[PDB]
RNA sequence: UAGUCGCGGCCUGGAACGUAUGCGUGAUAUUAGAGUUGGAGUAAGUCGUAACAGGUUGGGGUAGGGGAACCUGCUCCAGAGUC
């Protein structure tokens, strides 16, 4: 019966030509809004779902979300890239909120993937710094980082290889990651 | 750095919907069978001549009349005789 209060929060945040709003939650669950996000195709609708739900995103709806960014560059035919930039400026403050307190190392990976696929050709950045600390805070437990799939530590590898600029790779958080990725992966070498 | 914090895992809650189920009121299906009528079968109860040159030349047809076989019209067919 409260569905029209829900409603009334809904409109609250996103104007009336959104969609999500008849399908609105507030006991969302992250795996329903990665395949909400994985429904889209405009930037228009994923900017209506962050203003919708900037509270309940974990790093895997940002990998999503920045998949989604790369899929409306190549499908979406009215790309703004300063809207892009100024909404990929929003997505800072959660991360350093949220991922870089419960980030594991397979969903940091994924978002470093997605933001290199998004720099990928066929320009948008970030500030580098938060991809040195996601890079560092993916890889602080060694243990995980023992378990951790060849696909992974080689896609955070392509990540680094195409997010950084070229007087930042004498950084040392970067060596620290190479250390322990090679101390990680030269025992699981074959 | 010591009560925070908690996107995320486990928990009292309401509820559309969802059988079996009850007096209404439909369908298909079943044998019981009141009760009527027809087909068939049968050595000796029985009334007349349909049928055959065959003794009123019969009948596919549609209605009438008679205790019974039946006959009465009207076009046809000759798949009844026969010069």
């Amino acid at each position: 019966m409260r569905k029209r209060e829900l409603l009334n929060e809904a409109r609250a945040l996103v104007p009336e030509g959104s969609g999500w709003l008849e399908a609105y939650t507030r006991n969302i669950s992250p795996r329903q809004l990665t395949w909400r996000l994985g429904k889209r195709d405009s930037l228009a609708a994923m900017t209506e779902g962050w203003q919708l739900y900037q509270g309940k995103f974990d790093t895997v709806a940002m990998a999503a979300l920045l998949r989604r960014l790369r899929h409306a560059q190549l499908q979406d035919p009215g790309f703004d890239p300063l809207a892009a930039q100024r909404l990929l400026d929003d997505l800072v403050p959660r991360l350093r909120s949220v991922g870089l307190r419960f980030g594991k190392l397979r969903d940091i990976t994924a978002y470093l993937h997605a933001l290199a696929k998004l720099r990928s050709p066929a320009l948008l950045t970030q500030p580098d710094a938060l991809v040195l600390d996601l890079a560092v805070f993916a890889t602080r437990n060694r243990t995980e980082l023992l378990h951790a799939s060849p696909q992974r530590l080689a896609t955070l590898l392509w990540a680094l290889m195409r997010l950084l600029p070229p007087q930042l790779y004498g950084s040392e958080q970067l060596q620290v990651v190479l250390d322990r990725m090679a101390l990680a992966s030269l025992g699981r070498l074959q």
